[PDB]
């Protein structure tokens, strides 16, 4: 494996888990709104579990800039301080 | 999940693999030579896997004390070097 699929595996888990969201529909590449078809409410219930997932508060000037889940995965993934 | 899970998820599988290991008898406890009937050359050759795994040298000092399951994912989820 490896720490990268390490974090996609725990994100995916996560914004499949939604309960708006249709987890078959959920990709590594999979954009929130334009994929998943969440409005902005949904989003920030999403990134939340994920911070939630990772033990990470998010500023949130970076927290408005994850729509999608390769933006979560980078964010996570070169983020030392995730758990 | 937990980066400690990610550690073990990805311990059991490396050392499941092992030719000489039942996987059957692998658990997230599994001393390498008592439960597993792994001779010392035979850990030499788990510890190298592992390195493997994470991408990390381990020096030989420290591969003294990987001896199980529970002493790898120790040492490998608190050294921030692992891959």
């Amino acid at each position: 494996g490896s720490h990268m699929n390490d974090v996609l595996t725990r994100v995916l888990e996560v914004v499949k888990n939604f309960e708006k969201v249709d987890a078959s529909k959920v990709t590594p590449e999979s954009h929130f709104v334009k994929d998943l078809g969440l409005n902005s409410l949904d989003v920030v219930e999403v990134v939340f579990a994920i911070e939630q997932e990772f033990i990470l508060d998010i500023p949130d000037h970076d927290a408005e800039k994850i729509q999608s889940i390769p933006d979560a995965v980078e964010y996570i993934a070169q983020n030392p301080m995730a758990k």
